[PDB]
């Protein structure tokens, strides 16, 4: 069903929906691991389905339609504790590459494409544990797609070889993030 920002379990999958309060976004929990997002002249928002907690070797499958009309990303998104890390495995994006201004650490080949690895530090920003300072890890896919399989282990191993030491995995979802744009998406996670 269409819901206001929140988290929980729907049809077997953990979901998380958040928005800055700007308005213009509609999130709907669908059957199985499906969710739909329709936005128009939105603010910043993040919504998706997955697991709570996630694992370090989960192979995530996603399929559906992703039609951004501006700044938006489609990716495997999650958090880690001890160390506190916010991560993104970007599969597709709109008009803005989220790695812009980040520091490139290397590259990794996974699931039919090379990904560029980056890292950034967020100081005194909100997190799953409150206002904190943490690193943000990125894996940006060169060949964009809206359907496929993501072997998370390949990314975590690549990040580890670069100095990342993931600790306790918190939530892990396939999410659509929008940033003051418009668009629509219907993704099914499994």
């Amino acid at each position: 069903q269409t819901i206001q920002p929140g988290t929980g379990y729907n049809n077997g999958y953990f979901y998380s929906y958040w928005n800055d309060g700007h308005g213009g976004v509609t999130y709907t929990n669908g059957p199985g691991g499906q969710f739909s997002v329709n936005w128009s002249n939105s603010g910043n928002f993040v919504g998706g389905k997955g697991w709570q907690p996630g694992t370090k070797n989960k192979v995530i499958n996603f399929s559906g339609s992703y039609n951004p009309n501006g700044n938006s990303y489609l990716s495997v998104y999650g958090w880690s504790r001890n160390p506190l890390i916010e991560y993104y495995i970007v599969e597709n994006f709109g008009t803005y590459n989220p790695s812009t201004g980040a520091t490139k650490l290397g590259e990794v080949t996974s699931d039919g494409s090379v990904y560029d690895i980056y890292r950034t530090q967020r100081v005194n920003q909100p997190s799953i544990i409150g206002t904190a300072t943490f690193y943000q890890y990125w894996s940006v896919r060169r060949n964009h797609r809206s359907s496929g399989s993501v072997n998370t282990a390949n990314h975590f191993n690549a990040w580890a070889q670069q100095g990342l030491t993931l600790g306790t995995m918190d939530y892990q979802i396939v999410a659509v993030e929008g940033y003051f744009s418009s668009g629509s998406a219907s993704i099914t996670v499994s």
